[PDB]
């Protein structure tokens, strides 16, 4: 695997979400100026944001993480077993992950999204997923201006 | 390309939808016992069903096509330039397609979906897209029991 450390965690997170009836995308943009490492979508439309921190420095750089809260029902960190997990915010959910799997060790508290916002984000997720899929199946089949 | 004839049309349809800000999936299941060749999703949540008929016999077999109507805002046929297009229902939309591109030659009439149904179908589309994407990016990363 030539995946970067964050991509590795996200692979394991995605495997684990899928094993439990969720689906996911990577590098999702809920609003201008924000990007989340993994967005998970539950079978009833539950929205999870998972930030994959591959190092303490990676975590130090996500200082405005509380800004992700308004864009999800549940917010989680995902780190590997070498990460000092006790330093993460107590109120957050937590997964321990690697490139091959993940486990939730602390379930995030539920801060449900309003109906209109849930709609916008599901539409964005759909769009993200379907674009990336089409591009993998048909690499030449789009233009530079979209 | 080792794509079957219907898959070829669907490739061209998908390219063309994407060029105009739509996204798509293939072999979409809106309800038990139905499957549509291409589902298109518009940037405002418009739902299009496109049936890709590669032969007159293919069209003859889609006799219950009026059953697709309740699952979309707009219903289209997609055929190649060798197809006797005049034989298709007058009320339907029409694309002429091949493996490389497509064009709408007749815009389908709008029969808008109810809000609750639009939601269900967008959720299904999201789920379909994201599963297939994850499986292409990580072939081994799921189990046989989902
Ligand atoms: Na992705
Ligand atoms: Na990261
Ligand atoms: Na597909
Ligand atoms: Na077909």
């Amino acid at each position: 695997l030539d995946l970067q450390p964050g991509q590795r965690l996200a692979r394991g997170v995605a495997r684990h979400l899928r094993a439990h009836g969720f689906v996911s995308v990577e590098e999702f943009v809920p609003a201008r100026g924000l990007r989340v490492d993994v967005m998970g979508l539950g079978p009833k439309g539950e929205i999870w944001v998972i930030e994959c921190k591959s190092s303490r420095a990676d975590f130090q750089a996500d200082a405005k993480w509380q800004g992700y809260l308004e864009w999800c029902d549940r917010y989680f960190w995902a780190v590997d077993m070498e990460f000092p997990a006790e330093l993460l915010p107590a109120e957050s959910g937590l997964l321990i992950a690697d490139a091959y799997d993940a486990e939730i060790v602390r379930m995030a508290p539920e801060q449900k999204l309003a109906p209109a916002r849930r709609k916008v984000l599901i539409q964005k997720f759909a769009t993200h997923a379907a674009r990336r899929l089409q591009a993998l199946r048909d690499p030449e089949g789009h233009g530079i201006f979209e």
